[PDB]
């Protein structure tokens, strides 16, 4: 379940920063959406992730459309809902999401918390998984549940690589 090169962060303080927001959703939920899904990872593992609002940080978080400079281009709705490179400087790390995509912060299409949980596991050097109820499976699909938290699949993949 590692990405292939076996690429990790060299430090467990990491800094994030959300650049633009979209406007389907209130700033405050955005920003929600996006704690709540590194808290996912962090809970089980020695990372820590800090916000910042200015400057350079670790991961870099943005809403775009089509081509957007890195050689990578969203494709309107549906599809590809976004993308995350593996650890490392520059544009290591940083996650981008679809702006024409409907973000919502329920069980319909396309929640942004789910999709960011997903796509910081690519930012912290996971591979797909082949279990269909693990977050880092290739399929999206929204589950409704009592209490919201990592599949033992996932938490096996980031104690493997940070412990
Ligand atoms: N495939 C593609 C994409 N997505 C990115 C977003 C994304 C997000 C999630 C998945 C697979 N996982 C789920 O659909 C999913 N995982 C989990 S873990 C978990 C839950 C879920 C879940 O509901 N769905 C809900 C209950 S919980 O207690 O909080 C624990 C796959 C994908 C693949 C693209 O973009 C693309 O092209
Ligand atoms: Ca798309
Ligand atoms: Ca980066
Ligand atoms: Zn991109
Ligand atoms: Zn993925």
């Amino acid at each position: 379940m590692l990405t292939p090169g076996n690429p990790k962060w060299e430090r467990t303080n990491l800094t994030y920063r959300i650049r633009n927001y979209t406007p389907q959703l209130s700033e405050a939920e955005v920003e929600r959406a996006i704690k709540d899904a590194f808290e996912l990872w962090s809970v089980a593992s020695p990372l820590i992730f800090t916000r910042i609002s200015q400057g350079e940080a670790d991961i870099n978080i943005a809403f775009y459309q089509r081509d957007h400079g890195d050689n990578s281009p969203f494709d309107g709705p549906n599809g590809i809902l976004a993308h995350a490179f593996q650890p490392g400087q520059g544009i290591g790390g940083d996650a981008h999401f679809d702006a024409e995509e409907t973000w919502t912060n329920t069980s319909a299409n396309y929640n942004l918390f789910l999709v960011a949980a997903h796509e910081f596991g690519h930012s912290l050097g996971l591979a797909h998984s082949s279990d269909p109820g693990a977050l880092m499976y290739p399929n999206y699909a929204f589950r409704e549940t009592s209490n919201y938290s990592l599949p033992q699949d996932d938490i096996d993949g980031i104690q493997a690589i940070y412990g």
